């Protein structure tokens, strides 16, 4: 049910993955500047120059499309998340806590831009908690507990 609650507000997100993706990453980097350093392509870009940066927005679109794919999955969520865990632990070297930070940002962006109400905010926190716990379990399988 919590997946359906989020999907009932996903229209404005999927309508413009570039704009909303850029909003999410711009806010992440503003509120959590240490996360920007985990993207070598973006690390060191002055904060004032991030909102207008097309490459940042394009990467945010990649993130949100992957999250959409997960939400819409009629099969295993864990299966889609295994490659994501593998790349984020072993290629990008992203500590798990950073997924909680981007999930905090997404809840706020959907509250502000996608009509996600109080119950929807809780549903999205629950869904992101499922995703993050699966990423964390897969990190542990790789030796990154
Ligand atoms: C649930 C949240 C996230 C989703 C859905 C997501 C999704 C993706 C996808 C689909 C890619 C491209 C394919 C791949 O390399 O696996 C990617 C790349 C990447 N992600 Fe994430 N990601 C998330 C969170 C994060 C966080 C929190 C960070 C760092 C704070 C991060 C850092 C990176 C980096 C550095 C790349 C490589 C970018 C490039 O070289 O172009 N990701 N992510």
């Amino acid at each position: 049910a919590d997946f359906d609650a989020v999907l009932k507000c996903w229209g404005p997100v999927e309508a413009d993955y570039t704009t909303i993706g850029g909003l999410v990453l711009t806010r992440l980097f503003k509120e959590h500047p240490e996360t920007q350093k985990l993207f070598p392509k973006f690390a060191g870009i002055a904060q004032a120059d991030i909102a207008g940066n097309a490459a940042v927005s394009a990467h945010g679109a990649t993130v949100l499309k992957k999250l959409g794919e997960l939400l819409k999955a009629k099969g295993s969520h864990a299966a889609i998340l295994k490659p994501l865990a593998n790349s984020h632990a072993t290629k990008h070297k992203i500590p798990i806590n950073n997924f909680k930070l981007i999930s905090e940002v997404l809840v706020k962006v959907m509250q502000e831009k996608a009509g996600l109400d109080a119950g929807g905010q809780t549903a999205l926190r629950n869904v992101m908690g499922i995703i993050i716990a699966d990423l964390e379990a897969n990190y542990k399988e790789l030796g990154f507990s």
